[PDB]
């Protein structure tokens, strides 16, 4: 009998010719660092933890593509150092100095120019799982604040 | 002592009659899908996997409503096939020949008008969890892009 | 001396007027499946094995209510087979022609519905648990993927 | 090479000790639905929603106590705690409006000269909560409720 | 060699210069109170069973601070009990008098203001753990629905 | 009688079409390693005692493969030391300069490329265990912390 | 000195207003039935071998309480055998048509609804031991598999 | 041939600088309790029957360290009995003035603060192991219901 | 009356479609070989003392299969020596450099492949045992600490 | 003939330096 105007709901997605696709909880999501003491960044080149996720494939017909790669784009912090994060977050109470730095599974940066893919990954026929870090990596002094960064990701076959 | 002017804040609800209402998360969600493969939508009628999303209601009374349904309004993508919703993600780079469904209960298409309600699903006194899906439509071939889709819906107490 | 913020806690909960309370652990779940072969999975009708799973109760009063029974509230599959779940992991990746079905304690399927219950079990003073079982169901010709599905659930008092 | 767009910066250089966070400048807050049930009362309230402000780079040294004013427009001279509704489209909820709770659970003055309940800053970025509910004044009536407020921090 | 966009990601954290720093699976947590029965939560002051949480310390070091002590901060419900927090969910279809508070390892209510710390708790040169309690307070007659709180804590270490 | 909201349930799973499935109880498990000491974790290239972990494969078919094989994917703690896990938990405090070794039934660490699988294993009709060792390999002087390695297998059929 | 993390416990039970104490090492016993050959299960009403398992309570007073008795609830394999238990193994895997039955003293089966009962023991001051056996009962043609088939228990005391 | 994913694995553990290491089977545990009778555990200060359990540490040498112990951490009742563990196991159905207590190999309640350690004991070249009990303490009328409670112990040297 | 959860229980079995079925004691089997001096096992190739089990095998039928076989299945210690099986107590605190052997009934020592069984065994209708010896083996020298294994047999009947 | 699986087999002990 009564009738009300209830809402409104967004759906988002992308088609894809690609070997393989993207799963939804893969496409965009968010980690967490925590929080990482500046005594362990003291100087230049210093390094904490690492903490890990995953991107998901799926439907990997391994008869179009074998093997997948993944390259990072993002924002670099210095001229020297292109392989970090630079902390995206507001103007106001953002740490500086430190950047988070992505590790591919061979342990080593990934070039965040947006040409250097990761190193090649064989697929099976169905779901997939490629591994990465996210560190924190101190360009010289670590100064208290928060640390936000985002960076997109592109797959090769 | 060294005060400062800050930002504004915009609250925003509405105020209902019915038996029930939509709660805050769910007035206003981004349902994420991932992407698709070309293979998968490759001929005309071939349906892609769904992703389920739900809309949940507060404070339903069942001395005045017994049953609860949805409608969709939406806007398709031609006469021929009412029960699809067009892409309408921007001006250019969108995909062609693809679009998605909104799934009722008993898994079927949806209309996409605002007059078709979807099966009776009855209510207790206390949340109610109203599941749907959602699932590319293949309308031909499936070129690459974009598929961002909006629909607005409207709950009726019977 | 050092004072640093540290962050943020959530806590959900629901106040209910029942006779029996859900417990935590049950109010939210993650079954385990495992894996299913495709061949043990061929034409309609097939039924592989089945997991089990358990709902607990807590603080049940015998002075209030003896009997307890749930409904399952799921996205029905198909018009013809609505005691089916049909699986929602994304887009594309999930399993086609292939449910979950959820028994009850008698050994039978339920419909999703949110109105048939299942089988009254007897309640006791104190900590109370009913058990129930889910396997998978195969509507024709299975093809390989995931296979995740998501469930509410209305239990009653009588 | 073609012409690509327009880009706009906002922002204010304030001579503070916190200064508050780009998610916290213009926020949108989801109040939900209200049923005219649990508003027909005069003076019913309905349950809340919880919204943060958040104060970056603070520093300890010279400020200590924090507190917030709201700046809006009331509903009538008697009830001056509640907000009511700018919606820009006719046909609003009639005899309701939007209070902004305190620290303490305190309808807020709205006036610009009563500020919130003292909290104490910590180094680095602090947190203040607060809570936005459904005040009705009357017989509530279905309809729409978009509410504006604008607040000023004290340290 | 085809190549694709795949999507984006999101990186949250807090250097600071503490004693001790704060999970990652810590800073942030969600807690599954289940469900309280309205006969239960009905005289007022009705306290019911608490259920426990912990905060994980790491990278501690004993030398800078060998005690940590941390503070809640939320909405209490009201200036008479100021040890209650205050629920926070859509605008209908939460609890009425009924709310989460917090114990320390002492079993006291610690008051939602940032000024009040629990019990000090002596650090390790490793990973610490300290525990708290969250349960339901009842200011007066409960009512039936959901509750959905939120709070801050507050790490200092002396 | 009076009905409530219970709650949610998720069922996880998949359909894969090989010669054996993987139990529900070996799909995601969780192996305790214990505490080990850095004197004897201090010289480089050391290695301490490992810790049993075995995985089942169930409904085998002899006649579709006669051999099984399981190969580990996972991040390299550097790139000349590519058979070594790296460290998966938090940001801060947890050990550096060591790492997780997987080992096969033949006593021999199984590289983590993703393509070099294990010593094959004989079928036999039925539940058949397919057993491996985890253990900790150190690159040089042990450093006091945590440690939570993640490490996803693929099972090859023939 | 050097003071390091150790790790967790947990601590697990029930307070009951009986006049008994269910014994830790029978409140989640586990039992073995060995294995059985097809050949032995072929028809309706085919059997094994029988177990024996027991249920231990301690701490008992002949003022209160002077007759016992144990209703398991489980999930029967099918309507019309009620008092036979199913498999609740893994999804893929498990045995067919073949179930676990559990016995009594007298020798005669036992419903697993929960409502029914078994045969009533005399209790003595002390500690009481009340057996019972289980076994296997093909419901037809027997299938290979794994079996794990799970089953609450209650006490009555009159 | 055929190349399935299978699934994921975890591991977990803790390099400690330390003279003896907790055993994988003693790092967490549960321990059942069983079952109690509100006739027991009548007045207040009453005891149930006492669970044993034991903490096995490997890989152990004297010339670095001769006395160990161990101390809990957790959530007391009252102010006034700051040596009982309290209840968590849900926000409903559990017993009421009734805790769960440890007792050391001499029989006396540890306090729960995480400061006071348990009696010292000697260590030999080789595994040890150090036994403890679990008991119930009622503080007042005991209540029919559930009784789950968690426990931290750190072991000094 | 007053009716109790008394608790839960498991059932585990297998049914396999062979000619003899595993005694339920003699599936899962505890054996212990005692502490042994540390000069015993000073060298390579020398041995402790040998204790013995057995595994039973019920309801055999001459007819299917006159004979028996078993292999073990385990962790090679090094390639060198694949006849021993690896130590799998812990990641620390564990004896290095030895493991244990099983020796068959005419004391070869059986190689840890599935496809090596031990000597063939005659059938008797009913119920038959065969014996198998549990011993240490040190390879270089031996070194103090716990020596745990575990390995997985398949039977064979013929 | 006819290969199925059996059991697990577990084994304790300790070795001494006495």
């Amino acid at each position: 009998a009564t009738t009300v105007n209830g809402g409104t709901v967004h759906f988002k997605g992308e088609v894809v010719n690609a070997a393989c696709a993207v799963d939804a909880g893969s496409v965009d999501q968010t980690v967490q660092l925590g929080q990482v003491r500046t005594a362990s960044l003291a100087q230049e080149g210093a390094t904490s933890s690492a903490v890990g996720f995953n991107i998901q494939l799926n439907d990997c017909d391994t008869n179009v593509a074998s093997k997948a790669a993944v390259a990072f784009l993002g924002t670099a912090i210095d001229a020297g150092h292109t392989n970090v994060l630079a902390l995206q977050s507001s103007a106001a109470g953002s740490a500086t100095n430190v950047g988070v730095q992505i590790l591919d599974r061979t342990g080593a940066a990934l070039t965040l120019d947006g040409a250097t893919f990761s190193s090649e990954t064989t697929l099976n026929n169905g779901t997939n799982t490629i591994p990465f870090q996210a560190r924190y990596f101190a360009t010289g002094a670590a100064t208290p604040g928060a640390a936000n960064a985002d960076a997109t990701f592109k797959v090769q076959y």
